[PDB]
């Protein structure tokens, strides 16, 4: 049986088939639904199963499917797992499997874009300070002035005889939070554990609200090491906003490169747990979710009394009223900068193309509809009406532990 | 640890597991493969006797007496009962419990706070679709309180072996029509389009405004629907108007102040009433937002965009989030202007935190349809948009039904 997948606001249907090549089991059962859960609760022959997959997949991109380059192809796999255990990816091979992984993402909104995506090969690296280098030609050619271009820079994978090469940080580009004796935060509250471990590590620490971090890297089973990113490497963005003056009075701003750098890749049963990857910011990351989750920088109230606001009562609607300014300030600001940025509703508009794109190519799209919708405005939008379903298919990115 | 749903609210960085997703006997749309959780219409004998067993268990827990001789004898009371008829009779305060446990099992209400204080009127006397609208006319007059809403539901018939059902063909008491147009349009509501037809092929004079009241189709058992107009003075509508932007009263929009859904089957220990209409009160976003700017509804965004001389030709200038903002607020104002009740999106979402802290105590968590309770416009300036939710189906419940033609 497959889904039939409604969109409410036109009445069509399309039935998802493409669920069925799914390997992996999602958190959900009959009983219960658990896909509003942000986190997992969590052999030779499954390695060389999933390789073969994998191997099958890649010759039928390239339309050289059931050719001998491809049996040759899966004779060698076959061969070094073999013997050794494990195997390893060509470069071609490796490029196929990160733009299939970041297709699969079913909570990315941008994978219109899945197909420009520039992939750097940092397999042959041996220590922190290689990632380093390897780091800053990522962020230099992902920057690229503002005029940003999707990228991923994948280290050496997983080996069952040693520790992981880790980027420590959760993204390339971290504000750190300063814990306060008098319980408070300064700065990102996201940030507190890795701006400590950071100091820990003999980080001399700042004292603003918007002080970027050391990249903490990891070599397999040696301590992490500290690297300072250069200022000039590092792009951002003060936030003002076109009619309000007293906006850009409030010191705001954010930096221009979204690049996660925690998260593993997976490519058929291979593993590389540092490959960091980046693309350019929706809006609302920044505006609604960065700067006015009460979790986070949190300031809406502060926003809603200097336009004057009756902050008292709910029903004036002054957080509504306050968040889509500062979402107006982050969109102006950054075009002034000439920084790439996407707005929700130009956001989503794309993604349902890449469903229409994907139904026709795969038939289905795999979609997580609560990280899909916006934070704000979420009716406003197409995505909100279009029926999705959720699954995992390989190659992905997954979460994993944080290496200390 | 524990062997159940590990619930997360990413906001206070708080821990629960739901443990009553256990009591859940009835499977939803997803499996391990593959969630299908943003559906929102996923695909008896020896069978009612359990779901009877297991209700009546449900009352005499609800009462405190689990396993004594009064509950011993209600079971053997019922499946007496099932055993010469096929079905059995709820005593009311079973039927009051019941209805009260639907509304509470109810995963995509965010109204749950309220969840105790339902005013339940027994119709399960009533015989003649001329007495089902009498009965609907003493809801609404009862439920609408001159603006100070009740939560009500009335009862009518259960589903009996044999003869017809009673139902209520439209799918809310309060209604716009919707007439479709010569050149494709829609004047009023496109949501209500068929039962608009509906109601003019069995004889409805149809009117051609934007918000006319529709009738009333209702069917007793084995007959062809009959048709009732409401009267006006039973309707409460508010004018639309906006606290400091004066053109917008000039709009011309309004809305009913009662929503009440009747086209929902209440189920009860195996037991279905086809037709069981209950009502609320308003939560401003299922107007401002849904009913008034969905694309495929209203749709007024643009107009009120414009009037608010916003770029429409650019979705940067956010002129969408603008002007939604704007028509909820009216929305507001003018309801509380009227002296009508009715809760915002921020106030109603706090309660509901409240709400799933309470179920959480007293019986170990709560289905929850996050799509659903999250609202359509500023979704994380909420707090429920920070919590993991669990969603299943527990009984009794409020199920939906195919359409009766
Ligand atoms: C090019 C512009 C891109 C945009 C506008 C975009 C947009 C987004 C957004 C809004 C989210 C939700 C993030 C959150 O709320 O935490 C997300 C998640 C995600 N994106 Fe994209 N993205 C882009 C590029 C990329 C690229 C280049 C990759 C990988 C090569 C990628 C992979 C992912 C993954 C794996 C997630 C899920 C992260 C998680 O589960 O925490 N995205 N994206
Ligand atoms: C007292 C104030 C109440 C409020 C503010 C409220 C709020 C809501 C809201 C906002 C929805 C979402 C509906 C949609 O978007 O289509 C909903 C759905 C629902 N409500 Fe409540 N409600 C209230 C009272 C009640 C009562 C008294 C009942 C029944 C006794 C009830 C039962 C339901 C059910 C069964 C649904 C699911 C409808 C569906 O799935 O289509 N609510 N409610
Ligand atoms: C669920 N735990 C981790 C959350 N996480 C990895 C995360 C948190 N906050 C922000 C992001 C940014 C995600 C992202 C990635 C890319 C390539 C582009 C973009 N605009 N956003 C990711
Ligand atoms: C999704 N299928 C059913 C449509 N439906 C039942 C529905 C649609 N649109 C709006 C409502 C209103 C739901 C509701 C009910 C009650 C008692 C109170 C309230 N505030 N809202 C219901
Ligand atoms: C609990 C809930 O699933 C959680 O808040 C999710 C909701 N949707 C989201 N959507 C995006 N894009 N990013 C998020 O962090 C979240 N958080
Ligand atoms: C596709 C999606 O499930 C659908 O549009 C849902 C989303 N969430 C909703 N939430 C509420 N309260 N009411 C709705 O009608 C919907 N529609
Ligand atoms: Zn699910």
């Amino acid at each position: 049986k497959f889904p039939r997948v409604k969109n409410w606001e036109l009445g069509s249907i399309t039935y998802d088939t493409l669920c069925a090549q799914s390997q992996q089991d999602g958190p959900c059962t009959p009983r219960r639904c658990l896909g509003s859960l942000v986190l997992p609760r969590k052999p030779a022959e499954q390695l060389l199963s999933q390789a073969r997959d994998f191997i099958n997949q890649y010759y039928s991109s390239i339309k050289r499917s059931g050719s001998q380059a491809h049996e040759e192809r899966l004779q060698e796999v076959e061969a070094e797992v073999a013997s050794t255990g494990t195997y390893h990816l060509r470069e071609s091979e490796l490029v196929f499997g990160a733009k299939q992984a970041w297709r699969n993402a079913p909570r990315c909104v941008g994978r219109i874009q899945w197909g420009k995506l520039q992939v750097f090969d940092a397999r042959d690296c041996s220590s922190a300070q290689e990632m380093f280098t390897y780091i800053c030609n990522h962020i230099k050619y992902a920057t690229n002035r503002g005029n940003l271009r999707s990228a991923i820079t994948v280290f050496p994978q997983r080996a069952p005889g040693r520790g992981d090469f880790r980027i420590w940080n959760s993204q390339l580009v971290r504000y750190a939070g300063y814990r306060q004796q008098d319980g408070s935060v300064r700065g990102d509250p996201a940030n507190v554990e890795i701006t400590e471990l950071c100091i820990q590590h003999g980080w001399t620490p700042g004292n603003g609200r918007f002080d970027v971090l050391p990249l903490l890297l990891q070599a397999p089973d040696e301590a992490p090491e500290l690297f300072v990113l250069p200022p000039e490497l590092v792009l951002e963005v003060p936030l003002e906003h076109p009619t309000l003056e007293w906006f850009a009075a409030l010191g705001l701003r954010w930096y221009a490169l979204p690049a996660v750098s925690n998260m593993l890749l997976e490519i058929g049963g291979l593993e590389f747990s540092a490959a960091p990857f980046s693309g350019w910011y929706m809006s609302t990351e920044i505006g609604t979710r960065n700067l006015c989750d009460p979790h986070r920088y949190n300031i809406l109230e502060d926003v809603a009394v200097c336009m004057d606001l009756d902050t008292r009562t709910t029903s004036s609607l002054w957080k509504d009223k306050a968040a889509v300014e500062i979402n107006l300030a982050v969109l102006h600001s950054f075009q002034l900068a000439k920084v790439t940025i996407v707005d929700h509703h130009a956001a989503t508009v794309s993604f349902m193309k890449h469903l229409d794109n994907e139904q026709k190519a795969r038939g289905g799209c795999p979609a997580d509809w609560a990280w899909i919708v916006p934070p704000i405005s979420g009716s406003l939008t197409p995505v909100f009406h279009q029926e999705m379903v959720n699954y995992i298919l390989s190659p992905a990115f997954r979460y994993q532990p944080d290496p200390w």
